[PDB]
């Protein structure tokens, strides 16, 4: 027979100005992604972080990265993924997804957005 | 978050000739089919029955569209799937997969394909 299983998954992280922790509230949504990384082992996740536009483009390069690699972290340090399974890249302000010139703008950039993509 | 796992499964019934009946022969694949609809119970199915070009064209119309009842009926009566999920036609020998000029071609004319698709 031909059997497959496509999963196709998107996490979305905030984070507070100039942080790079996860907050206590995405603890759920990153253990269900590691479930999901178990029951397709073959998925892959690619991991993008984001700044607002604050700040100088130096820290925002940097804050970017370190907010996808804090999601790496979690998924490979506290749920034992393998992190060669695990892209992440930092895009500064340069992609916003909402108005800088608000406050409620300005915390929707700052985010990760993670896509999981496997097969089985 | 946002998770979508996608089902696609093709099943694939064979008879005898003049016959509509199930061979035990696939029980085992139909089981299959009804597991997967109850861990996609948003998934349906498109069963679509045939026949080998021997015989009158009405007896193949009728044929056409039991063998595909009969999948169905495996389905909704011993399985419990619900009926309105599962659609049914009958092609007679119009869409034949095989040569009808050998019995072994005939014998691969004279089928079921089942196309199951859906998300959870």
């Amino acid at each position: 027979m031909e059997l497959t299983e496509d999963l196709n998954m998107e996490l979305r992280v905030f984070f507070d100005t100039n942080k790079s922790n996860i907050k206590d509230q995405y603890k759920p949504e990153i253990a269900k992604v590691a479930e999901k990384l178990s029951e397709y082992p073959n998925a892959t996740a690619r991991i993008e972080g984001h700044t607002d536009n604050t700040g100088p483009r130096k820290l925002n390069e940097r804050l970017s990265l370190a907010r996808a690699n804090s999601v790496k972290s979690a998924l490979v340090n506290e749920y034992n993924v393998d992190a060669s399974r695990l892209s992440t890249q930092g895009f500064a302000w340069d992609q916003p997804i909402a108005d800088n010139k608000t406050k409620e703008g300005r915390a929707m950039n700052r985010r990760v957005f993670a896509t999981i993509t496997g097969s089985r």
